[PDB]
């Protein structure tokens, strides 16, 4: 398959969660995406047909995950938009106030501004903490999903969102989002991983 920042993947053959960015580690291929989607060794599926295993997550605490991928699979230093692609030119971090957008395969790709950092959210499996905030909308699905500037810098990954009966966040005012991603940095250097770009 090829690994394109935003697109849909099974978990074990039921849950469903959002790729984030291609990686490498020396010759390993992967992508990192977020922690709570599976627990390590899960099998990833895309389009029915198995491309990796999740090699190493954090789940809670911090948010973060990276399959591991045969060698089958193409990386690609690309994010969804639609029909479209946003080039991954890096991961400088961006600042509160830049605007920013998000890829994932139950919402699309919606944009809106950092709003904060340093959250902690507290999900029902315990507390993850240093979380940015954003007020793009996202939807449950959407989880590990790409979070990157219009320029091309990767940010993170999709963590959670105060959600309504809906199953996403998309129909409250901006002012009221909330949608948190796990900033990507870290999740680097974690693991020594290295992002795909062009």
């Amino acid at each position: 398959a090829n690994i394109v920042g935003g697109i849909e993947y099974s978990i074990n053959n039921a849950s469903l969660c959002s790729v984030g960015f291609s990686v490498t580690r020396g010759a390993t291929k992967g992508f990192v995406t977020a922690g709570h989607c599976g627990t390590v060794n899960a099998t990833a599926r895309i389009g029915g047909a198995v491309v990796g295993t999740f090699a190493a997550r954090v789940f809670p605490g911090n948010d973060r995950a990276w399959v591991s991928l045969t060698s089958a699979q193409t990386l690609l230093p690309r994010v969804a938009n639609g029909s479209s692609f946003v080039t991954v030119r890096g991961s400088t971090e961006a600042a509160v106030g830049a605007a920013v957008c998000r890829s994932g395969r139950t919402t699309g790709y919606q944009c809106g501004t950092i709003t904060a950092k340093n959250v902690t959210a507290n999900y029902a499996e315990g507390a993850v903490r240093g979380l940015t905030q954003g007020n793009a909308c996202a939807g449950r699905g959407d989880s590990g999903g790409s979070w990157i500037t219009s320029a091309g810098q990767a940010q993170g990954v999709m963590s959670g969102a105060n959600v309504q009966s809906n199953g996403n966040n998309c129909g409250i005012p901006a002012s009221q989002r909330s949608s948190l991603f796990e900033r990507l940095q870290p999740i680097l250097s974690q693991y020594g991983l290295s992002l795909v770009t062009g």
